[PDB]
């Protein structure tokens, strides 16, 4: 039946006429998957107006199961039983992540009802996160809860958990438990995250005519349709890749959208949601922009786009979500608006020559819980704003000089670290990190290769490596919250130098974990020839300053960084 959306310039929201309440397989290729549990709505502040929001939903394998090819019946187990995605107990105890998303120029209300018989409780037991950003919640007459979303700029990204809803990951630090253990996180068994977005910058939308632009029409994607005009666009609609590479109709997950070196821009309408991928030919600059989706869950594990698109991990041929093998050299990609859902692999990459840089803002991932499912590349002098990134792998790789990344809010699952600069030895600086929200992390195991920590760098790659003492790691990292019982705040296996590498007000309002898992404890071991420059001021742990009288070990810090870099790094 009806929904009653609005849409002009105070606010808009969307809807779709082809949703699907459905918690175990895939949807029908031409439905997007719809909350099971939550209604969304929004009106002018204090007005009492409330129009219909979609809210979508993601969960773990997409429905697909453990499947080696993406024509394989859902949940048949063809996926060889070693290997290992990333998920386990998390589809039997529920676990999924929905979201809604409007755009906004005045403050609102946001009303969230449950439809599937739940009480969601009294405004009281409600948390949003970013704990940084407060909200003013109350309860209608029918049970509703209403927050008030004031006008910003920059918007707001936040998570609405309910204190009935959640549930307690346990570890025996081998695999989760459903009894005993130790407590590794707190999450909702039924996610709910608000993108409240601004309208997009004027010059982000591109100018079309039908001389520049191929408008797609909603329905399956066959090979070419994209065509070959300087912009693709999506309108409204539900959109998925229907083709195999020889042209074979009705099969999903099995091609990607490979855009002739014409077409420099994709614009994804709000209300767009499409099942495929997207790699760029073009020389020029490139753009993502628009308020759409596009999403991966069609797309078995490890997707290969070299070998049919079967679960085989190939580093350079698996599918990224955003791609590019042919770069000409002094181009940057401008992605301003778009979410990806579900992606089977890494998100983001651009290769074939070195002069590439990135401005990345209000930009979302999400159902991000297959391994490998890292953030995008941070390439050099790039400028990353305003985003929220549900990860299970690392989450921002600073691997090159000169980038800049604010207002950042990370959701991870059980892999890397947060901030990653390991696996070989690296020339870095000019880099900055400011206001960086952990609002969860669920990690199993306590790790080092893999490292389970904030700022964290894994160990060479491949054997017969030496650490460099010519090169060094220089960056400044400022105002930092870790939600929860949190993992450590350092792991680094050095490969290099560490030279004036700022850490600066840094809270764990919830405590490390202090379990037997040992994932609260930093790590920093002995490498012969290496300095290790770190000036960390402003630490706080439970409310109570990390300062040099506790930072050890079997103290506050738990800072178990080796005796030999004594005096080349501070804590003040």
């Amino acid at each position: 039946t009806t929904a009653n959306t609005h849409c002009g310039a105070d606010f808009c929201t969307w809807w779709h006429d082809s949703g699907e309440i459905n918690t175990q397989t895939p949807v029908q290729p031409g439905n997007v998957r719809q909350s099971h549990k939550y209604s969304v709505q929004v009106s002018l502040a204090g007005t009492n107006n409330f129009h219909d929001s979609f809210v979508y939903e993601s969960i773990p394998r997409n429905g697909n199961g453990r499947i080696y090819a993406p024509t394989d019946p859902p949940n048949s187990n063809t996926l060889d039983s070693s290997v290992d995605d990333g998920i386990s107990i998390e589809p039997s105890i529920g676990l999924n992540m929905a979201w809604s998303q409007f755009e906004y120029s005045h403050d609102v209300d946001v009303k969230i009802l449950a439809t599937d018989g739940s009480s969601l409780g009294s405004p009281s037991d409600v948390v949003i996160r970013p704990v940084s950003i407060s909200y003013a919640i109350s309860q209608s007459d029918d049970g509703g809860i209403v927050i008030r979303v004031p006008a910003d700029a920059n918007g707001r990204k936040f998570s609405v958990e309910f204190k009935t809803d959640l549930y307690t990951f346990l570890s025996d630090g081998n695999e989760y438990v459903t009894s005993g253990g130790s407590v590794v996180g707190v999450e909702p068994t039924n996610a709910l995250v608000i993108f409240a977005s601004p309208f997009l910058p004027s010059g982000m939308i591109p100018h079309m005519t039908p001389d520049n632009t191929q408008t797609m029409t909603p329905g399956p994607i066959n090979n070419g349709d994209w065509g070959a005009k300087s912009i693709l666009y999506f309108p409204p609609g539900v959109y998925w890749m229907n083709q195999d590479q020889s042209g074979n109709s009705g099969k999903l997950g099995s091609n990607h959208i490979r855009l002739n070196s014409n077409t420099y821009w994709v614009y994804l309408a709000p209300g767009a949601y499409v099942k495929g991928a997207i790699e760029y030919f073009t020389k020029q600059n490139f753009y993502a922009t628009g308020h759409g989706i596009l999403s991966g869950e069609n797309y078995v594990y490890q997707a290969n786009a070299g070998d049919n698109y079967i679960a085989v991990k190939s580093d350079s041929t698996s599918l990224r979500m955003w791609w590019h093998n042919n770069l000409g050299g002094g181009q940057t990609w401008y992605c301003v608006g778009p979410t990806i859902n579900a992606p089977p692999f890494n998100t983001m990459d651009f290769n074939g020559n070195s002069g590439i840089s990135s401005q990345i803002s209000d930009y979302k991932q999400v159902g991000a819980f297959f391994f490998q499912t890292d953030g995008p590349e941070i390439y050099p002098n790039s400028v990353v704003h305003d985003v929220f990134w549900h990860v299970n792998d690392d989450a921002i790789k600073i691997y090159y000089s000169g980038a800049s990344v604010s207002r950042a809010t990370i959701w991870k699952c059980h892999n890397d670290p947060i901030i990653q600069m390991g696996w070989t030895s690296r020339d870095i600086s000019g880099v900055t990190i400011d206001t960086l929200n952990v609002i969860h992390t669920r990690y199993i195991k306590s790790e080092t290769v893999v490292p389970s920590a904030i700022i964290g760098a894994s160990p060479f790659y491949a054997s017969g490596m030496s650490p460099d003492s010519r090169k060094s790691i220089s960056m400044t990292v400022s105002n930092v919250v870790c939600e929860g019982l949190c993992p450590s705040l350092f792991r680094i296996t050095p490969l290099q130098n560490y030279k004036n590498f700022v850490v600066k007000n840094v809270a764990f309002p919830d405590g490390l974990q202090t379990n037997s898992i040992g994932t609260g404890e930093s790590i920093i071991p002995a490498a012969s020839g290496l300095t290790m420059g770190l000036a960390i001021s402003a630490w706080t742990i439970g409310g109570q300053k990390v300062t040099m009288e506790n930072f050890q070990a079997n103290s506050l810090g738990q800072f178990n960084i080796d005796g030999s870099y004594w005096g080349e790094w501070q804590i003040s």
